[PDB]
């Protein structure tokens, strides 16, 4: 197969009953790559990808070759599997798919109805690839939950649980407790866990879990915190504090109050990793990693003149926090192009001068200022008020579509 056929092959896999027996069968065929090397395992309802990316950036700065298995914000497949933030090259992906396919075919020869899910195939490929390339550590983001996730076939150096919230209600459960219990599944015996300042129900689950595992638990706003933080350019200046002291006036080109938490989680986790592996990590490394970090489609200013911002804010509270973020960035009238119901559009028209409502591209258009597409809304705003800034937001698929179009 070529690259195109290879990606299509990956997307062709069936969705099957949800234990890890299927993926473990495949990983066995691949020489159990998941049993070798080192891992940082990351889960949470929000902030999981943010934390994982930052952790990788920091460890990379410190001189480690770091694998990163993530949900990308660019919509190209290769972006899910990175080494030092370089996506797996097309040719490497072709060869890796071919190798895992051969394993799979060998298994289906001994067990006629053996198969895996798409996520299972990709996860097995990722673990294998990271071992092939001999990364020092792989930062592994859970797909969903933790407990029953395909990624949960490793013993990490440290586990991370950013936060537990309603969002992922569909699969995990109807309560904070039920969802927390799934997430807590990535906490392992004697292995430290770094968490956000969890809501009471989730904190109670983690406390009980760590009581059984004997894990050191480092908790945001208990063991580590961000005592100082403010807007500084298109990003923030902040101070990190933990049991070892302070790292003063760090900078991250990332806006959002909740990003302070994610970045502190990342710093703490990197520090734990380094300590557990006897590896040097300095304040300069941390500073550089955060300074060099890239955040596609997170209040990303992709153009200066005209001023165009793309953002993947989606959660009906990541949009009320988008409003407050935008108010911190801008004092002057702006246009908002929102690819999104009712309350959200009223919340936006009330906060901002001009608000255009558009379809999310590559999504079934349902039955609901209004414009036929983001391009038309953008063309309208630029025609009418060329110097007025434009923010495109409300979706993950829109921000990616806009990015691909305006940046290469």
């Amino acid at each position: 197969m070529n690259y195109t056929e290879t990606v299509a092959y990956i997307h062709s896999f069936p969705r099957l009953a949800k234990d890890h027996r299927r993926i473990l069968t495949l990983l066995h065929a691949l020489g159990n790559p998941q049993q070798q090397g080192r891992y940082i395992h990351v889960t949470g309802t929000n902030g999981k990808s943010s934390a994982a990316n930052a952790i990788a950036h920091v460890l990379e700065a410190s001189g480690l070759t770091v694998g990163l298995y993530t949900s990308p914000f660019i919509m190209r497949f290769n972006e899910r599997i990175m080494i030092d933030h370089e996506p797996i090259p097309d040719a490497a992906l072709v060869n890796a798919v071919a190798f895992v396919r051969a394993a799979l075919e060998r298994l289906q020869q001994q067990q006629a109805d053996f198969n895996v899910t798409e996520f299972e195939f990709i996860t097995a490929l990722g673990y294998w690839y990271f071992r092939q390339r001999q990364v020092d550590v792989a930062v592994i983001e859970v797909g969903i939950g933790g407990d029953t996730d395909s990624t949960n076939v490793i013993t990490p150096v440290v586990s991370v649980l950013t936060e537990v919230a309603l969002d992922h209600q569909k699969l995990l459960g109807h309560t904070i407790t039920a969802i927390a219990k799934h997430k807590a599944g990535i906490i392992k015996r004697g292995i430290p866990v770094v968490t956000g300042n969890l809501v009471p129900d989730a904190a109670a689950v983690v406390a009980a879990k760590v009581a059984t595992t004997g894990s050191q638990w480092l908790r945001f706003d208990r063991d580590f915190s961000v005592p100082k933080a403010k807007l500084h350019g298109w990003g923030q200046r902040f101070t990190y504090e933990d049991q070892d002291g302070r790292i003063s006036d760090l900078e991250v080109p990332l806006v959002g109050d909740y990003q302070q938490r994610n970045m502190a989680i990342a710093i703490q986790t990197a520090k734990v990793y380094a300590k557990q592996t006897e590896w040097p990590l300095t304040p300069q490394n941390i500073r550089q990693g955060l300074a060099a970090s890239h955040w596609p489609a997170r209040l990303e200013k992709i153009s200066d003149t005209p001023l165009i911002v793309i953002d993947g804010a989606h959660n009906p509270d990541g949009i009320n926090g988008l409003i407050t973020a935008l108010k911190q960035l801008f004092s002057q009238p702006i246009t908002v192009i929102a690819g999104i119901y009712a309350a959200m559009a009223d919340r936006l028209t009330a906060a901002f001068s001009t608000v255009y409502l558009v379809p999310v591209p590559g999504t079934p258009r349902a039955l609901p200022r209004l414009k036929d597409s983001w391009q038309e809304a953008l063309a309208a705003s630029l025609n009418d008020v060329p110097d007025q800034p434009i923010v495109i937001t409300g979706s993950l698929y829109l921000a990616s579509a806009v990015r691909q179009t305006l940046l290469g």
